[PDB]
């Protein structure tokens, strides 16, 4: 069903928290060969995500869920925020800009943290 597949997307999303809070303690540590890793298995789940995502708002359109869809149009925009500011990131370490990498971080941080009722909002609409 499209609300198993949102469930597989949550969870491909917390993924993405935990592996976020170790790169954080490592960039944080210094360890930047980690740092690196991290960063592209954060580039692989995000691009996972955001594919999910999609298929999740096309089958909600192609059902007449409006809710959903109005909902899941709300959360693909806050995902595109979190990526460019991810990209950003990504750019900053690259650079050796660890002030932006901070920063980038935060922000990334707290676009995340005030999507959450909203994904709560997409499980029980789906
Ligand atoms: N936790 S998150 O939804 O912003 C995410 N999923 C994949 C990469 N980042």
């Amino acid at each position: 069903s499209v609300k198993s597949e949102y469930a597989e997307a949550a969870a491909v999303g917390q993924e993405a928290v935990a592996v976020f809070n170790t790169m954080k303690a490592a960039f944080q540590n210094g360890d930047k060969e980690a740092v690196a890793q991290y960063l592209a298995r954060l580039a692989s789940l995000y691009t996972r995500h955001e594919e999910l995502l999609n298929r999740i708002l096309e089958k909600a359109r192609r059902e007449g869920n409006k809710e959903a869809v109005t909902l899941m149009n709300e959360f693909t925009a806050t995902f595109q925020t979190g990526k460019s500011i991810f990209n950003a990131m990504v750019a900053a370490f690259k650079n050796g800009d660890d002030d932006s990498f901070e920063s980038y971080l935060q922000a990334l941080e707290k676009v995340t943290a005030k999507g959450e009722t909203l994904a709560d909002q997409i499980a029980k609409a789906l």
